[PDB]
């Protein structure tokens, strides 16, 4: 019955994607029970069996009776021990032993082994097969048909194979129920390539071919098309929760291996962010890893500055609250800071009279909370602020510099500074000002700005929109892209030019992504885009080698500059330690010029070689040309 | 500082490993022949002096009190720390061939801890076949997990335990597969014909 299941469910499936799909209501349920039915029997692994059962059927006759007992007993085996995960027929097995025994007899059973060499690669040979071969066919078709406008490359079509127009017909009918054939596709997808984070170096080749595509209909495609392709960029999320309760229970139930330490400034030197899986065990229960756990996320946040003083503290009802005291670099003198975990507001609301009990207003505290209910940000977040104006106390308290409350699951964030100050602060709403003076966020205050959630989350995406006055409206609208690097240092001999290079590439090709994704979402006309980056490492490579570096970069994407159309950069690093803060300057056209400085006192400005733009200083708001 | 390069344990190795190397030393001089003769090898290693012999008399007189003091020792601080350091079993190799009725208790405590701080780690490698289990398991779209099934079945390390914290794990695939991976691991002497999985009425598979 399966088999006939198989033959009715796919050639329905060929067929709608032949283009024989209606525009009706209708489509969005057969297609729908059509394709379960299909991807059912794709795993029911059942169907091998069924075809060379059915074919085996058909061969009755001919048949050398102790090739057919042997297949035939072997696979009888299989369907009795298939209650096994992992079992696969013996292909290769009945390949040699029918080229041993066999060609009258091998061109009779041909069919077979063209079946069985489909079949190698298992069940999920299938799963790859199938889809594969849909999307060249879906690629070929309706590549050629976009190449350039709908007219000419029909003309071309016409006068290519001017002699027929079957293809033609059977091509413009499809095309006809594109959407139906493209929004199915991305269905397809949706349950297969959604969510499967290994994938075998073989089809991505055909999606990076496929990303190109460039029109209305083809932008689900896109935005799916690059969310898959990069998805096994950041897997195993569960694996490396796994990953980090061994280093930290192993290392910690000692804490004196010497190389638990070398593990520590792993963690707190990751490329990887942690930020999304570490706030579900800070809150498990084991004391001192606890601890450990919750203040690395601190030092993880703010680990730009120096802390000069840490203090762990145990009190009452037990909670362990940690301490800061430490200073700024330059930014703009001292401070201290707290960091507590807690499990929900209301205990927050019992527990709190001894946590002021035991804590110019020179203190940073932030709070760390679950929150998998009270689902509104809005009553939520208005709860606490009027939880702030109903109880100031801790104002009255010796006051404090700052308040951030994180609400757990990308934390949200809830900022509220206030001594004279304003509580909330939106500009910083759903983030935490760690890394702030860096991110020169006061250099936009000329800006109406939108917090957009995004993933990857070290890439932090800006949109800016030129803030203009009632009597007119706005002419510019640019993305503003910002991102945050957390690497260790390097050592030189040479290791940093390849390092340069290869994240710089790897990086890019994130941020085209992240503006592809902006042109395939609303999109409004950028003229001056932003990158940001903060290199964290400490090279001791040349200027001139950085401008080469740069060159070959800028070089290397000439086009692709144009299409996503990005006209600003700007990185700093520290060498031998000085500081280089890197601006780039292009306009119209490909040529630019880079411009270097010096940061010098008393207001710090950005001094120059000669750079243009140099005497300024350093919070200037972005012109809106 | 020259004490203090290897840390607050760079002190717990070091004294204790002292005063083994204390016991050891004069325990080893005491036993290699009979009482009275290695007495006389004393005479003779330290022919011009006899006080340190005497201290060392007065040592191995009470041996006793010594030695259970040795186990207690290895015991609470060796007595759990499978973590170990390329710089005392060297010493404790030596002191493994202590042949005596009176050097008889040391003997296996210091054996028996020195074992198992060999390869096992009970609670790591439940970590680390957690591991395997759960990242083989959400799809079990790798392909290469049946590589490493076969790993499994031809296994140098022991796996026999029961992992009840798992083995009764609501997730039908590793329910599945974990009662199998038993199955055939207890009878892989013999040949297997058939195998079918059961699901009674509620939620127990069999």
């Amino acid at each position: 019955k399966l088999h006939r299941v198989f033959h009715y469910v796919l050639d329905n499936l060929v067929n709608v994607m032949n283009g024989y799909c209606l525009p009706d209501p209708f489509f969005s349920s057969k297609v729908k029970d059509w394709v379960e039915r299909l991807m059912k029997t794709l795993r029911d692994p059942s169907l091998p069996l069924l075809e060379l059962q059915d074919i085996m059927t058909s061969v009755s006759g001919r048949i050398p009776p102790n090739v057919e007992k042997s297949i035939k007993k072997e696979m009888a085996q299989y369907a009795s021990n298939i209650t096994s995960v992992l079992c696969q027929f013996p292909s290769q097995q009945i390949a040699n032993i029918l080229d041993s025994h066999a060609e009258v007899f091998f061109m009779n059973t041909q069919s077979i082994v063209q079946l069985v060499q489909r079949y190698r690669s298992g069940i999920r040979g299938h799963m790859k097969a199938v889809v594969m071969d849909l999307l060249r066919q879906y690629l070929r078709v309706e590549t050629q048909f976009q190449n350039g406008h709908y007219d000419k490359c029909v003309f071309a079509l016409r006068e290519e194979n001017k002699s027929d127009m079957n293809t033609v017909l059977n091509y413009i009918f499809s095309h006809a129920q594109v959407t139906k054939k493209n929004l199915l596709v991305t269905m397809l997808i949706d349950q297969l390539c959604g969510r499967d984070p290994t994938l075998t170096d073989e089809l991505l080749n055909i999606l990076t071919e496929l990303t190109q595509l460039s029109k209305t209909t083809n932008a689900k495609v896109a935005l799916r098309a690059r969310q898959v392709l990069i998805a096994s960029h950041l897997p195993s999320y569960e694996l490396r929760h796994n990953q980090v309760e061994s280093i930290f229970l192993s290392a910690i139930d000692m804490y004196g291996h010497q190389f638990c330490i070398e593990n520590l400034q792993k963690l707190i030197l990751s490329e990887t962010s942690i930020f999304d899986v570490l706030p579900n065990f800070f809150y498990h229960s084991n004391q001192v890893v606890r601890m450990a756990a919750l203040e690395v996320y601190v030092r993880r946040a703010y680990i730009a500055y120096e802390l000069n003083s840490v203090q762990h503290r145990q009190l009452k009802d037990n909670t362990c609250v940690v301490e800061f005291q430490f200073m700024l670099p330059t930014s703009h003198c001292q401070r201290m800071g707290g960091m507590v975990s807690f499990r929900t507001f209301e205990d927050f609301v019992r527990i709190f009279d001894e946590v002021m009990g035991c804590f110019e207003p020179i203190h940073i505290l932030n709070v760390a909370i679950k929150t998998d209910c009270d689902i509104e940000d809005d009553r939520l977040a208005a709860m606490f602020r009027e939880f702030t104006q109903q109880n100031k106390a801790t104002l009255v308290d010796h006051g404090i510099r700052r308040l951030t409350f994180l609400v757990a699951q990308f934390p949200k964030f809830f900022t509220f500074r206030a001594r004279d100050k304003f509580e909330e602060d939106r500009i910083y709403r759903h983030l935490e000002p760690a890394l702030a003076f860096q991110l020169e966020l006061n250099r936009m205050r000329n800006f109406d700005l939108t917090a957009i959630p995004c993933a990857n989350h070290k890439m932090h995406l800006y949109l800016g929109a030129a803030k203009v006055e009632v009597g007119t409206e706005v002419t510019d609208y640019r993305f503003f892209v910002r991102a945050i690097i957390r690497h260790s240092d390097l050592v030189t001999k040479e290791a940093s030019f390849e390092y340069l290079q290869n994240e710089g590439e790897r990086l890019l090709l994130e941020a085209m992504d992240e503006l592809e994704v902006a042109f395939n979402n609303t999109n409004v006309r950028t003229d001056c885009n932003h990158i940001f980056l903060n290199f964290v490492p400490t090279v001791i490579m040349d200027p001139s080698k950085i401008e080469e570096s740069v060159r070959s970069m800028v070089m290397r994407y000439g086009s692709r500059l144009w299409k996503l159309r990005v006209l600003q950069a700007e990185l700093k690093i520290n060498i031998r330690a000085i500081p280089i803060r890197l601006f780039l300057t292009n306009e119209s056209g490909y040529y630019l010029d880079i411009s270097l400085y010096k940061e010098v006192t008393a207001q710090i400005m950005f001094q120059a070689k000669q750079g243009p733009l140099h005497g300024m200083l350093i919070n200037t708001p972005y012109v809106t040309k």
